[PDB]
């Protein structure tokens, strides 16, 4: 699993379940083309987004639909979504874990990169 | 000052100075059109981006060029930049403060609306 | 104003008002002796805790009563309080700003030293 | 595993390895008595701190020796350590995951509580 996304809820102290995640790859014409998508599981994790063969070097954007998540909980969020943009595999294949901690008016995101 | 941006450095424990910030407004055709831009001051703050008259309801994107900031410090950052996308509600007198705490592989952002 | 505290609310997107803050200094016998205290203002800030003369080198602990803050809002918090323990170096002119972003089950704290 | 601690490094984008962790329980005399201790593994995690039987209701303090961690990396940290104080099991046994994201002058901590 070269790309994994984990989302936590800072208000309820639990994984953020059923959060929609869309991944895009910057195309040759500087356009964002759909790469993969899914929803976080009961553990707040999303696996199987891509394969080592498909996950080539490039600039990727991980969009986390935080707005819909908070709306479903009856909380008016500030952000439309949380975006994480990064260059991947520019120096060989790596394993990426993109994590996000969500709050209605704030979010923190970090990345753990492994060989 | 309807919109203000503040950036901090979590590695050095100081304001993030000279950080480029670009603000965009979503156009009728779902395109991001330039709205305002500038660089954070010595206090890591950026004021005077817009006026109450110009800052109408809509979806705005604040792009913080974090990559260039870390590069200038000799640190390889993870993110290309930090983006904050939000809807300006306008309902009632409101000042928006977008703050971001930067680390090489992480960043936290919060909004203070008063 | 050598030491300043700022607290924000990540749930409501506003300053954390009326938050009790207690500052302690580690005594010669490794005990925490009261140093200063107060409550955050409408801007979520707390100034005038000490003076340059009184704020000598040493280990300080800033305790933020986060529990009471969330209780007053009807939210069951996880932490008893938020503690920030640091050493005041003094080496060179320095102002310390301790900031904390609060959520019911999480909090982030950073220090800005200028 | 009723109590687990996970520590990440926001500067290197990796788990924080070999971080000393001390857990204390507030005694009847308002004193902090040693409860358990250990060091994070290669995954930045610390398991086996206690058992369901030993982890009774009470106020616990998880002290993460962040200072030593940054010192070993040649970085002058701001905090002496990171402390997480919370009441546990006050309404029945729960599983607690205490996570911390570390930076030289900042740290974020969150808790994930499960049944
Ligand atoms: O640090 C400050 O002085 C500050 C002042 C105004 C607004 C935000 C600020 N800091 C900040 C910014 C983003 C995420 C967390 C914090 C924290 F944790 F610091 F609150």
């Amino acid at each position: 699993c070269p790309l994994m996304v984990k989302v936590l809820d800072a208000v309820r102290g639990s994984p953020a379940i059923n959060v929609a995640v869309h991944v895009f790859r910057k195309a040759a014409d500087d356009t964002w083309e759909p790469f993969a998508s899914g929803k976080t599981s009961e553990s707040g994790e999303l696996h199987g987004l891509t394969t080592e063969e498909q996950f080539v070097e490039g600039i990727y954007k991980v969009e986390i639909d935080t707005k819909s998540y908070w709306k479903a909980l009856g909380i008016s969020p500030f952000h439309e979504h949380a975006e994480v943009v990064f260059t991947a595999n520019d120096s060989g294949p790596r394993r990426y874990t993109i994590a996000a901690l969500l709050s209605p008016y704030s979010y923190s995101t970090t990345a753990v990169v492994t060989n």
